[PDB]
């Protein structure tokens, strides 16, 4: 009878339950609203979550994230063979075209399919519910980008039935931030919504009409190789240059630790730059036992990320042109997103759409796990939040 919402995100997920009419988005054992989409195995134990992310750089080749980028994909997509660069993890592909994920657990090898990393992060949230319910949980609704195709929403459902779920339905992920905000049960008539999802590792623009509380996608674009970390990979190349001017041109990048260690560190400085104008980025003994400080502004920082920031409009413009319409006919502009918390960002697309203010009132990193438990309460007979 109890059923969630999950978001099973690149980088992060987010579970939710509609009660009542009402959404809680709950936290996991460290307090945290969201949990990383990573799976580590070590000499004794099957780490997820936090407790994975946070030993990823003493354990880089037996932590597994970047499941999404693999799920429903044949391994000799030119998709693999462009993203596996970015992992410290193996990837193989087996005789049935499957990428195999192969990791050191207990002293043993061991492989995995992605949508077998998937349950255990769908699994990890399931038993965040759980324990926060006192009731055990079997359906959940679980959410997908927009341009999934059919094997990979296939996937992403099999993980789901692989984590003991009954998944009542896979949706999009625009859609799931839509109908969080309740846009569906607005008597305008026709509207069109924008929604601008800037995650960890992932951009998705998408434009959305409504007409008599259905929502269609009408046009998709993005980049799926721009978003948080990409801006924290900006901090690191400027901390490395800063290291080798302060201590004769040693260079930090040639240390794989080092270079993990410091991009913790800008990630965390970045997060305090959206409500701050000033972070300290601070490493001791980083690379030959030398100590790194540095302070950056936010203006150092949006210099830093300055293309990068501006370029997130290109896709926007691309999605009005392919849906045939004026950025004056959007609606809505719903910012979804870790990284939409960005005040730079926030400024790019306010003033692109004249001023009109984004609907960014839910926190952008839960608002698809918001809708998702919306749509969950719906599919289980309970009409109450409209
Ligand atoms: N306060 C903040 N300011 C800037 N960026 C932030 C932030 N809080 C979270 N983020 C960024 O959000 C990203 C994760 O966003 P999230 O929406 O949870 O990821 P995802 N897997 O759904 O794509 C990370 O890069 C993180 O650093
Ligand atoms: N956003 C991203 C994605 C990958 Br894969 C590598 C680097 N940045
Ligand atoms: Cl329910
Ligand atoms: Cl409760
Ligand atoms: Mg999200």
């Amino acid at each position: 009878e109890v059923a969630i919402g999950i978001d099973l995100g690149t980088t992060y997920s987010c579970v939710g339950i509609c009660r009542n009419g009402v959404v809680d988005i709950i936290a996991n054992d460290q307090g945290n609203r969201t949990t990383p989409s990573y799976v580590a195995f070590t000499d004794t134990e099957r780490l997820i979550g936090d407790a994975a992310k946070n030993q990823a750089s003493r354990n880089p080749e037996n932590t597994v994230f970047d499941a999404k980028r693999l799920i429903g994909r044949k391994f000799s997509e030119t998709t693999v063979q462009s993203d596996m660069k970015h992992w410290p993890f193996t990837v193989k592909g087996g005789s049935d075209g499957k990428p195999m994920i192969e990791v050191s657990y207990q002293g043993e090898k061991k492989t995995f399919h992605p949508e077998e990393i998937s349950s255990m992060v769908l699994k990890k949230m399931k038993e965040v519910a759980e324990t926060y319910l006192g009731k055990p949980v079997k359906n959940a609704v679980i959410t997908v980008p927009a341009y999934f195709n059919d094997s990979q929403r296939q996937a992403t459902k099999d993980a789901g039935a692989i984590a003991g779920l009954n998944v009542l339905r896979i949706i999009n992920e625009p859609t799931a931030a839509a109908i969080a905000y309740g846009l569906d049960k607005k008597g305008k008539g026709e509207q069109n919504i924008l929604i601008f999802d800037l995650g960890g590792g992932t951009f998705d623009v998408s434009l959305l009409t409504l007409e008599d509380g259905i929502f269609e996608v009408k046009a998709t674009s993005g980049d799926t190789h721009l978003g948080g970390e990409d801006f924290d990979n900006k901090l690191v190349n400027f901390c490395v240059q800063d290291f080798k001017k302060k201590n004769g041109g040693k260079d930090v990048s040639k240390n794989s630790k080092s270079l993990r260690r410091l991009r913790t560190q800008c990630e965390k400085a970045k997060r305090v730059l959206s409500s701050s104008a000033q972070a300290t980025i601070e490493v001791d003994s980083l690379f030959d036992g030398i100590d790194y400080n540095v302070n950056i502004t936010r203006a150092k920082f949006e210099e830093l990320c300055m293309d990068q920031f501006r370029n997130t409009l290109i896709p926007v413009e691309k999605v009005l042109k392919d849906a045939k319409m004026d950025k004056s006919q959007v609606h809505e502009i719903v910012l979804v997103g870790g990284s939409t918390r960005i005040p730079k960002i926030q400024q790019l697309i306010k003033d692109f759409f004249n001023g009109k203010e984004p609907c960014k009132a839910i926190n952008p990193d839960e608002a698809v796990a918001y809708g998702a438990a919306v749509q969950a309460a719906i599919l289980s007979g309970d009409q109450s939040s409209a």
